[PDB]
């Protein structure tokens, strides 16, 4: 019922720059009733709300966390949501498999949860590993997506999960429209929100991966801002003209 429903990522996107993040929260902060917010985090809920106490975030109507992993509503995790990703995902073969990758590292524990199998890519390694990775767990007929962003994060997500199938899942549930969505990355585990049909802002400091996107599948929904961290959001919310 609310005109816009705003989803961002948190780092390098709506935090890095404190004074934009500041001016952004306190615009919202007048018009807090006309827009649903939600943060799509790369984080875990716990970590993610640690974050929020650094820099002061504005309480959000929703976490998409880990990537789209688990959804946190106002009363808890979204266990449909969870039941969703977990048809036909199966962790352990998927682990297995990526495990075998000397060039890849496994991230911390908490990194991880039963539908994100995370690691980190050897800086001396040649990225085209990950698309033989990619290729191999595919064949495996196992519903796996796998995200790889700032050259060095990979993610091995349920092919039903993802920043922006959570996002359209967040839109059926609010029942809004990809006209009145604005979604805001700055990498490529952002990649997800842009291939929604919401209308969409890349930040200035966003990831070679995420501009090389742009270059290719960039459409007239997508608007590369001219300013970076928070400042692209407001310079986007004026941009398609929302909160009119
Ligand atoms: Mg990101």
């Amino acid at each position: 019922m609310r005109q816009l429903l705003l989803i961002s990522d948190l780092d390098n996107t709506w935090v890095g720059d404190q004074q934009a993040l500041e001016h952004l929260q306190e615009y919202l902060g007048d018009r807090r009733g006309n827009f649903y917010l939600a943060y799509a985090t790369g984080r875990s809920y716990h970590s993610a709300r640690e974050l929020q106490k650094q820099v002061g975030l504005m309480e959000p109507d929703y976490w998409l966390t880990a990537v789209g992993s688990e959804i946190y509503h106002p009363e808890g995790l979204d266990q449909h949501w969870a039941d969703y990703l977990s048809e036909h995902w199966q962790r352990d073969i998927l682990q297995a498999i990526a495990d075998g990758f000397e060039a890849l590292k496994p991230q911390s524990p908490l990194e991880q949860n039963p539908w994100k199998i995370s690691y980190h890519l050897d800086p001396q390694a040649c990225p085209t590993v990950i698309d033989q990775l990619t290729e191999m767990l595919k064949e495996t007929g196992i519903p796996v997506q796998v995200i790889f962003s700032s050259g060095k994060d990979v993610d091995l997500l349920p092919q039903r999960s993802n920043k922006g199938n959570a996002t359209q899942y967040l839109q059926q549930h609010l029942a809004m429209e990809p006209s009145q969505t604005l979604v805001c990355g700055d990498s490529g585990n952002d990649i997800g929100l842009f291939e929604t049909s919401a209308r969409g802002v890349i930040v200035r400091n966003a990831q070679p991966e995420l501009l090389h996107w742009y270059d290719q599948w960039g459409d007239s929904r997508h608007y590369r801002a001219q300013s970076s961290h928070a400042g692209a959001i407001l310079e986007a919310i004026a941009h398609f003209d929302f909160l009119s």
